[PDB]
């Protein structure tokens, strides 16, 4: 009862902070937010691939599996992180320490319904007292938990879903004695943030199109996959 | 252990089957179709209301706080109706016993990729063998925890939310003793139906913008809430 293991190496294997390094010669614009955070976020989506391979289990899938979860979850880890990054803050999203949001800039990058939906899911999380050891947690089952349409292995990929749900009951079975019910609390957080996702998705999909926005080649892929 | 309480009542306050009767005078058509379905939604959307009554602490909510969730998950509760009605069914989906979807007829109704979504749902439902005790508290559920914006009594809101799980936990820890993680499996299936529900009230309020679809005005109420 030293806890989990699985979430202990969750918690070993989180990735260190990255920088947004908004660039400080171009004028504030609605173009230079939404090419400062796409630029970030490509940046997330390399060391959250990395981060993937060290989930029990993910790795022995195909790398058409691996693929297919990482496209369809992608968005949902990029916002949970965002979401943990600002619990100790006040109408402010910290999508990285150089680059805090608050309404007026979510106003000025055509952000405003998204990031108060954001701000939504950290009130619940604050109010939760989320913890880090549950919030890595909850971002591996987002991506086990992701319903891509293109699984190959359903099977396996419903093993590793079990896997990581299992280690989120019995560290909460453990750390959380006063509330037997708190496993199920955390999991009925996730529809708010595929809720978000699917938004966001679609609202940067549109950006895409429109063309104003330079967008790097990994962001690209995730933005473009069939969902 | 005869079985959990609330969900015997849930059991119990289960509205009877409802019938689409698609006009046998109007030729085939996507309008026809369209407005098929919507004019079923208005009719079971009466019928919602009346059940979510039953629903312990529901009705001690202030009118606000029960229309508010309502807006939110009407769309979540027709859906889980329409797959629990389809789960005996092969590619086909049973929105009545006398309109019965498939692929074909979703195409002409340029419903395709949504009642594929919904037909995911089914899929994964049918391989976990979905109980109609399980299906009528996820159905209570999602009511309670569908995170509308406009909550007046947060706290009385999610315990509400704690009492419906609470059901779930206890009637999983009864009925399915071969899964200890059964009711876990259950909430994890809630993300999926979130993110089809939101896809399918933007497909019907821009249904609505383009006013060649007749509705009515409960079905126009829910859609054009603020979400
Ligand atoms: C994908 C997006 C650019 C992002 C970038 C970085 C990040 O850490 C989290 C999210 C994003 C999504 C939704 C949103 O409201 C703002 C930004
Ligand atoms: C809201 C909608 C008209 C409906 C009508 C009736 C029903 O039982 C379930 C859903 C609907 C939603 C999504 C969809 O793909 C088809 C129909």
């Amino acid at each position: 009862k030293p806890y989990n293991k699985i979430v202990s190496h969750l918690l070993v294997a989180e990735p260190e902070k990255i920088y947004a390094m908004p660039d400080p010669t171009v004028p504030d614009s609605d173009i230079k937010a939404l090419t400062t955070l796409c630029d970030l976020a490509d940046r997330e989506l390399v060391v959250i691939i990395g981060w993937a391979k060290h989930i029990p289990g993910f790795s022995t899938l195909s790398l058409a599996d691996q693929m297919s979860l990482l496209q369809s979850a992608w968005m949902e880890i990029l916002i949970l992180g965002v979401v943990y990054r600002s619990l100790s803050f006040e109408d402010e999203l910290v999508y990285a320490d150089d680059y805090i949001m608050d309404e007026d800039q979510s106003k000025l990058a055509g952000l405003l319904d998204l990031n108060n939906a954001i701000l939504q899911l950290v009130k619940k999380y604050k109010s939760m007292k989320l913890e880090k050891e549950e919030f890595v947690t909850l971002k591996a089952i987002a991506l086990a938990n992701s319903d891509s349409m293109h699984i190959e292995d359903v099977e396996a990929v419903q093993k590793l879903q079990d896997v990581l749900h299992e280690a989120l009951q019995d560290y909460e079975a453990g750390q959380h004695m006063e509330d037997p019910r708190r496993a199920g609390k955390m999991l009925m957080t996730l529809p708010l943030l595929r809720q978000t996702s699917t938004k966001a998705v679609q609202h940067f999909y549109n950006i895409k199109l429109e063309g104003k926005v330079p967008m790097h080649k990994l962001f690209l892929e995730m933005l473009e996959a069939k969902v």
